[PDB]
């Protein structure tokens, strides 16, 4: 048994885009997206199939870039932080659990970077 994926539809809540979730979606969601170090990130860690049996015990907070895609693509977030915050624990939960030498760790930082690089060109 893994967790549930998170949730990615928000029924009662009303659609209201803001600039900073379309660029959020359109410019940083879909550069980390097609870069070569996305795949790792691209849907929720399966500890399963991954052997990962510590892994839920360390990570009490499960996120990864389908769901954040999924949500911004649904209008899930209402405001750029909530999104940002998905960002934030994603690379997070890779550094808490991963040994520092290893390539999943040097990809996260990559794309970490450069969602840093774009984030740091938000519009308000
Ligand atoms: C320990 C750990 C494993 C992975 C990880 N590796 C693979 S290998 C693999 C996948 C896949 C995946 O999701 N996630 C999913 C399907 N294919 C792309 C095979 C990701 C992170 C962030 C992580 O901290």
């Amino acid at each position: 048994m893994n967790p549930p994926p998170p949730e990615t539809s928000n029924p009662n809540k009303p659609k209201r885009q803001t600039n900073q979730l379309q660029y959020l979606l359109r410019v940083v969601l879909k550069t980390l997206w097609k870069h070569q170090f996305a795949w790792p990130f691209q849907q929720p860690v399966d500890a399963v199939k991954l052997n990962l049996p510590d892994y839920y015990k360390i990570i009490k907070t499960p996120m990864d870039m389908g769901t954040i895609k999924k949500r911004l693509e649904n209008n899930y977030y209402w405001n750029a932080q909530e999104c940002i915050q998905d960002f934030n624990t994603m690379f997070t939960n890779c550094y808490i659990y991963n040994k520092p030498g290893d390539d999943i760790v040097l990809m996260a930082e990559a794309l970490e970077k450069l969602f840093l690089q774009k984030i740091n060109e938000l519009p308000t």
